[PDB]
């Protein structure tokens, strides 16, 4: 072996990126291609695929593995990471003949300055001779809504927030909110946090958490059923207004195979002025990232 060779210049034939055009915070898949046309593929070669880590844009791989294989021998294996992508090639790769590949992955575009200066916002991915540009787009809230993404460092967990009272409006009644958690996932409890901001302004961590929360606020309860994978929130109306809580927690992917992962909540509030709302759905679902490696050859 020794040291790896760059054949990136070499071998690869072509570089896409669809869609062109995104927002910001937006998914994008790239494709890359390759072929021994020019050259014969060796033990220890390897195709990197580079983009914009910093400036005014930045790209960041969600973070696969995907192995190349041929006749149900792996020859190959394709790593993306939040700062680059690298296929790199074993000795298996010396006995196939005529090889060509692609390595299909996605990944996030951002906006870090947040401007509308055309060159700024475009982003240029490349691999070898082969150059390819994706445009990123730069970026009143309602009082509960949920949301949720999944880290381009870390595939396994898909993030999960609770934003109660975002306004910091006074509230006539006690909030209550029930949150599920759908199949294919697992709570992690250690993960959980809360984070308020207002007249009480506080920041709850680690593993004390929830006994720090309800022992600052009393009459507060997050109820957490890990088996059921469900989470019970009540805020007292005291200590409900002029105050905003944002609930964040990690889940833990059992199914790998599954394209979407849901969680559901249903909310219990009145802002002093506004209608009552009873049991109204807030529902997100964070779709699972897609990553694929295909390579043909002839064994002769």
């Amino acid at each position: 072996h020794g040291s790896a060779r760059d054949i990136s210049s070499t071998n690869v034939t072509d570089l896409t990126v669809s869609p062109s055009k995104i927002e910001d915070g937006g998914k994008t898949t790239v494709k890359m291609t390759f072929d021994d046309k020019n050259g014969k593929i060796q033990n220890g070669d390897m195709i990197k695929v580079a983009w914009p880590t910093s400036g005014t844009v930045k790209i960041e791989g969600y973070s696969k593995t995907v192995p190349l294989t041929v006749k149900g021998e792996q020859v190959g294996q394709a790593v993306i990471t939040p700062d680059g992508a690298t296929i790199t090639f074993n000795d298996k790769v010396e006995k196939l003949s005529d090889v060509s590949g692609f390595a299909e992955f996605e990944v996030q575009g951002r906006n870090l300055t947040q401007t509308n200066t055309s060159d700024d916002k475009v982003a240029t991915i490349t691999s070898g001779n082969k150059s390819t540009n994706v445009t990123v787009h730069k970026s009143s809230s309602v009082f509960y809504y949920k949301t949720g993404d999944m880290l381009p460092e870390d595939t396994t967990h898909v993030r999960w927030f609770l934003n109660i009272n975002n306004e910091k409006s006074y509230v006539s009644k006690d909030i209550t909110i029930k949150d599920q958690i759908q199949g294919g996932q697992q709570l992690d409890l250690s993960t959980l946090n809360i984070n308020v901001t207002g007249t009480h302004s506080n920041y709850y961590s680690g593993q004390s958490a929830i006994t720090d929360f309800e022992k600052a606020f009393p009459g507060s309860k997050i109820t957490v059923d890990n088996t059921k994978n469900t989470i019970d929130v009540t805020i007292p109306q005291g200590y409900g207004s002029y105050n905003s809580f944002s609930i964040n927690y990690k889940t833990k992917i059992t199914n790998e195979q599954q394209k979407e992962f849901v969680n559901n909540s249903q909310a219990w509030y009145q802002e002093h002025g506004k209608e009552e709302v009873n049991g109204k759905s807030f529902n997100h679902t964070v779709h699972n990232i897609n990553a694929n490696a295909g390579i043909e050859g002839t064994v002769k």
